[PDB]
């Protein structure tokens, strides 16, 4: 009929695997999403070339681990879970071992196959939904009556989605330029779209129906996340505040960043990689309540307190992570705002003193509830005076930015400057490892670390990692690892990527031992980062950027 099958997707996908050109694949993507007339169709191919089923920020996820698709592939194939394992480690691919398991199936028992994007999408939007005892196994029956009507192609980019990595060398970069090329639109303005909206598919469904026109007449509205306006890091104090001449500083919290919608009927909190952590929140939700004027959007910085006294950052992680009452007396939160990015309408045009002000009079400052204290100035002994008490406060440094600036979404510029006296950690994806030995062969003892080339989507190594480990951490990690084993030459392993780590290092050097060109001297693991998916590891840009300056 006239609804995309998912195989019609899918045979376009493979097409993609053997194209390594940008523009190439640029291209064709266009050329597909140009010929797609059912808006939902369209919504749907675009997510689901990226690897998403759903928006980060969106409340839905579909909590389907690899553990959930070995069972429904064991149901459809006959085969046991046992030797569909060892066939992932000889694939090196979940989605080639599906593809592999219907090929044998249908063969054996044959019917018609082929399931539409929009089945595919009633299916997850289900399988999303399903909580309680019970829902694990049907979840396996819904998943598992999908495989019994796929094509082998349809079962391996259905299993590639679910596990979030199409492998087809299309990342964020390629599908905005491929939407700007699709529906005669600046790559730009659909890159802005994308930054105050959050999901691509509602971009290009704009750009389908109303073209250039219709995407810079979109806005920011109340409870959609929009992508945070982000700072370069300084060399020096002195060089930041002379590059602007008159700087606004505000000091840089150990804390959690998060973005504050209301409203005034309801409060939405996101965080810094924009997920939703409103419920986590009941404390600060309430205090925002009280404390601000309905109608805003703000950013701020939640810290953790205790006593009076500062807490580290992860401490506000655990409250994210989450009988959530008990976690509110454990660990105390404030937040200080320091932006406003909707107040009756856009306010990101304006005028950073612009926005100030209008922040000062949308706040009523309460004990858990500040401004960031602002100063304005020339003088080089005046930002260092707001330096030292930052971090004689137990915080990081001072954020420099310039009076003039507009809020512009999800850009890194030199608009604001962080300038703190400890160096930057990095969160990269675990690509990959090493068994132990001897006693500790029983534990993964050493991680290989790729950053993100948003681009394409893949992967670019960056070095690997040994110490910073407790053996608790190794015993976790090695149990979260394993059901990710996709390949395995003795001591060495390939992951599904999947986890991202919060790495420490000394030095990043240039170094060809690695496709990235980079390598880091003395990393140490810090922590493993549940806030941040592989899509939110620090990208190739970051750490060219973190290299430079060194120098």
């Amino acid at each position: 009929g006239s609804h995309m099958l998912f195989a019609e997707f899918a045979e376009f996908c493979e097409r993609l695997e053997k194209i390594s050109s940008t523009l190439e694949l640029t291209a064709r993507i266009a050329a597909f999403l140009q010929k797609i007339e059912d808006e939902r169709d369209l919504y749907d191919v675009v997510l689901f070339i990226t690897g998403k089923v759903y928006p980060p920020w969106d409340e839905r996820e579909l909590g389907v681990g690899i553990g959930l698709l070995y069972e429904a592939l064991e149901n459809v194939s006959g085969v046991k879970r046992s030797e569909i394992e060892s066939m992932i480690r000889e694939y090196g691919d979940l989605g080639l071992v599906a593809e592999q398991l219907i090929k044998k199936k249908k063969m054996t028992t044959l019917a018609f196959e082929e399931l539409t994007v929009r089945k595919v999408r009633e299916t997850f939007d289900e399988i999303a939904s399903l909580t309680g005892e019970g829902s694990m196994k049907r979840k396996i029956m819904l998943l598992t009556g999908l495989y019994g009507l796929a094509t082998p192609l349809e079962a391996r980019y259905l299993t590639r989605l679910i596990l979030n990595e199409m492998r087809l060398g299309v990342g964020e970069g390629i599908m905005r330029d491929a939407i700007a090329r699709a529906f005669r639109a600046d790559p730009e303005t659909v890159e802005r779209a994308y930054m105050i909206t959050n999901d691509l598919g509602r971009v290009a469904v704009v750009a389908k129906k109303e073209g250039e026109e219709g995407l810079r007449k979109m806005k920011i509205e109340i409870h959609i996340p929009v992508r945070m306006m982000l700072a370069q890091v300084a060399e020096s104090l002195e060089s930041a505040v002379r590059e602007m001449r008159t700087a606004a500083v505000e000091w840089k919290f150990d804390g959690s960043r998060v973005q504050v919608h209301w409203d005034g009927s309801r409060v939405t909190i996101y965080s810094r990689r924009l997920e939703n952590v409103t419920n986590a929140l009941p404390d600060i939700v309430e205090e925002i309540k009280k404390s601000v004027k309905p109608g805003v959007i703000l950013d701020g910085e939640v810290i953790a307190v205790k006593e009076g006294k500062p807490m580290p950052f992860q401490h506000v992680l655990r409250r994210f992570r989450r009988d959530v009452a008990k976690m509110v007396e454990k660990i105390p939160l404030e937040a200080h705002f320091f932006d406003i990015l909707y107040h009756d309408g856009e306010c990101i045009d304006l005028p950073l003193r612009e926005r100030r002000k209008l922040l000062e009079s949308a706040v009523n400052e309460s004990e858990k509830i500040k401004l960031a204290k602002q100063i304005v100035t020339d003088s080089v002994d005046e930002v260092r005076k707001m330096y030292d008490e930052a971090i004689s406060a137990g915080h990081e440094g001072v954020m420099i930015k310039l009076p003039s600036s507009p809020y512009i979404p999800g850009k890194r510029g030199k608009n604001w400057l962080k300038v703190k006296a400890i160096m930057e950690t990095l969160d990269l994806v675990v690509v990959g490892g090493e068994w132990g030995e001897g006693k500790r062969s029983h534990w993964l003892s050493s991680f290989e670390l790729a950053c993100l080339d948003p681009v394409t989507g893949k992967l670019l190594k960056v070095g690997r990692v040994a110490t910073g480990f407790t053996e608790e951490d190794l015993e976790e990690l090695t149990e979260m690892f394993r059901p990710l084993i996709v390949s395995q030459q003795g001591k060495k392993v390939e992951f599904i990527p999947k986890y991202v780590f919060e790495v420490a290092y000394q030095e990043i050097q240039k170094s060809p031992k690695y496709e990235s060109g980079y390598a880091l001297r003395f990393p140490r693991f810090v922590r493993l980062r549940d806030d941040k998916d592989v899509d939110e590891a620090d990208t190739i840009e970051r750490v060219e950027n973190l290299y430079k300056l060194q120098f």
